[PDB]
């Protein structure tokens, strides 16, 4: 999945074994987590002007290239709980086709290079390019670096199980 | 499963292929979405005099109908917690033979047809019913239906769970 | 556009001459409002089965009639300040795709028939069929009726401005 | 239009297709969402020691360019309300020839790059340049891009409405 | 249009090039400002025993007048928003037939011959006299003179857009 | 697994079948629900001077024969949510070298032998012996026994899922 715009270039590619560069080594490592909980291999490559461009434009491709690769009927819910350290962060993904992201984090103990901005300009991102529902609801913690890294595992150990292969369309209504 | 007073009708049949018919359409569609999150087929016809003696009564004759069906060993615990848009709800279920219910909503945004008592009287007609502990807490929301139809989703998910066969009876005890 | 569900089925046909009938008195006069001041001819027809699920599933469709009918190159920004006696509603729409919507009306004098429920989930809707941005943000106002009609008539003029033809992409990034 | 101190260096040429190369990539985004707000094309360059510097003397070399390009009877007018995502900013233009400037602005998420103190020595400049009324007032919003890029827009949008031809000069006292 | 009681006697004339003289220096120079954003030449004299029988007696006479020169159809709605150094006033009127003023201002430097209480009666004889919904709301400001030029300005600016012909009847009822 | 100091001399056997007897009633039965909820067997024994060097003693007796029998790749987290009765705790565990607890609960009816201190210290003890990140949040409850023994109900819930065999090591630094 490629995204240009004349901020930003990306490449997600899911399922082929590969970089994760986004020249940003926050990014990278958040990237790194959530690909690792999610238990895929994916290549990643981006350029970019400005950091928060390059969040929420990441969010969106990787959203994009999740939604491409999902089975026609799919789980659709995940959870996850994950602790680290201090921190520990619920993230809660509905892949409903109804974009939406509420972000409720408090850092106590700041750290250059992660920001609450970046952090939910990702989510947002990612909400409206895979079309869903998702919470990150930190429970507790203080640690900038424990608090948002904790989010990332979480977002790939739901999405994990909610990307599964499903028997029937989950919903109701009959469609999504 | 029939249960029949001077003031409602109700019949509950599990793993039937039917109709969800109690002539509030409100409780069809939460019954709707408790039946497809817990993975059975169901028929329930229902009349009934007031709102909340249905709903209640629903509870019960739905908790006994799923106590009736329960293997001699089951997995007594269950969990859920379901993302609708704004809301988030976990729901925790304990067939515990204690019955117990506890409902900690927060609905800022009312709608006509919803109501915590009637959600309530529910939840305490399925505990009795099935005699077991239920919680239903809301972590985030706004709205009436989210809300409501988020605990229906989790109740069906968090059973989906509990009633399972297992291969012991699960107490410390060695009854329930 | 017609939107089907097992929940709702939704017709909305802009540019043709037709009644507004969606069985929703309230709904009716809110969406002769709103095509009054966008300044277009529609028929909308519409079965459902809650309220929230109508309200709500019109927003998509008549959000996606809207996109379907937007030009290659559109003004993509509209806005309107709309008085009603009491009452004074901004609206600004960014049709953006990037959907959001932010919703802060303040009533004192409740009226059967209007909801903050109703009218938020209208406006999702709107924004995630569309693919827009939408803010409602009163100003002055306590009546429930005049508060919600200025909604409607705000988010038409606003439309007004937003869908008509443009000369150029707006949007420096080259993309929308 | 060109200033010189020993501090910065700085090029602004209204109507020239053109770079805008301030070495500052975030003032750079902002000032290539003014002018293509605005509906001009400009050259910008610069050279500077401080970013402070930059901003504020940007600003008003900008206001000296606009003021020589003004038609000698000129609307002086304009407004421009501009929504991004969370972020929705009121901006208000008088080319009053009384300089004044009014930024109030309530960043709730950070952003590196992004400055109050800047996005104020910046308008503060372009109205001592132009000799204008300017107020930049945030009516929703957290996210520090958001705001101040909505800002930059509005100011742009706000200054193709002010900076137009009219039929009179716009002040009952005769003259600005 | 003539008013005349036995308190005072007015002449409003709009479209004759004259004088405006009210034997009240403060409200000449606001109806300066008004007649001059509304677009329009006009002659105005008055006789009065008390300012603010004079002030209330204007708007009603001006709004008859304007009310008296209205096309059959016409655009009903106008808006402006008027900064004056410190001060930014909104003014938001609708021609409804529904007599209703609202003015929210909050002066903190005083100023001889501006008060709140002419301001309002002005207003509200207007709006009585129009027929008409108007909101004079203070967005930001200090100086009385400011904020009260600020609403004069923009209550001819809203009404120079809300009295322009139109090809319609501007309501969903069919009627004003 | 044998520890033995001059305060107390404990025997952890996981695995073996066996009874609990610590020559503290309520610790027995912690430990018993412990043990059938992580779903083994086990011996433990143990004679003490204090309670508090029991409580801490056998945790990190416990943890370090959890560690023991840990397989060389495991899956590292686990939680468990657990009702009982008015009593509803999250337990969150992360096997990562990373010795931390975190314990908050809110006991509203205190029982005799059952106290925060205790409670506290042997999950402080069960975090080091492991070697381990181990959160206790008190989501609901009132009473002491129901709030601490559905903590030792999580802690093996949750501990069954971390020590699971794993197809890696779980961590994106490649060691734990
Ligand atoms: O779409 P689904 O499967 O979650 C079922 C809908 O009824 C949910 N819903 C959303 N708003 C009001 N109800
Ligand atoms: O019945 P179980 O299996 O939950 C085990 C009991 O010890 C629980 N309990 C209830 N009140 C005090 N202890
Ligand atoms: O997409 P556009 O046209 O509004 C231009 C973008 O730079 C806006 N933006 C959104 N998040 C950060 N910047
Ligand atoms: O200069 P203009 O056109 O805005 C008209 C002046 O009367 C305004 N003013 C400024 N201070 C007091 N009055
Ligand atoms: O008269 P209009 O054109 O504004 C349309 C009316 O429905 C408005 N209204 C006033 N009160 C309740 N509704
Ligand atoms: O050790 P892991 O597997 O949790 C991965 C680390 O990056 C976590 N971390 C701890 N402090 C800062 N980052
Ligand atoms: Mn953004
Ligand atoms: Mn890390
Ligand atoms: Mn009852
Ligand atoms: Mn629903
Ligand atoms: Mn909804
Ligand atoms: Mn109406
Ligand atoms: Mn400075
Ligand atoms: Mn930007
Ligand atoms: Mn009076
Ligand atoms: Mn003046
Ligand atoms: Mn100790
Ligand atoms: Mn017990």
């Amino acid at each position: 999945m490629r995204r240009t715009t004349k901020e930003t270039d990306i490449i997600v590619e899911i399922g082929k074994k590969g970089e994760i560069k986004t020249n940003d080594l926050i990014l990278d490592h958040m990237l790194t987590a959530f690909a690792f909980y999610l238990g895929k291999d994916m290549r990643i490559t981006a350029t970019y002007d400005l950091r928060h461009h390059l969040w929420e434009d990441i969010g969106i491709t990787l959203g994009e290239a999740l939604r491409e690769n999902l089975p026609e009927k799919f789980t659709r819910f995940g959870n996850a709980i994950m602790p680290m350290d201090d921190a520990l962060v619920l993230v809660s993904v509905d892949i409903s086709n109804r974009p939406y992201a509420n972000v409720d984090v408090n850092i106590k103990d700041a750290e250059e290079g992660f920001a609450v901005s970046l952090l939910k300009e990702f989510v947002w991102g990612l909400a409206r390019g895979l079309r869903a529902t998702i919470h990150i609801k930190q429970l507790s913690g203080e640690n900038a670096h424990h608090i948002v890294e904790a989010a990332f595992k979480g977002l790939g150990m739901a999405l994990r199980v909610a990307t599964k292969e499903s028997e029937r369309v989950e919903s109701t209504k009959g469609v999504l």
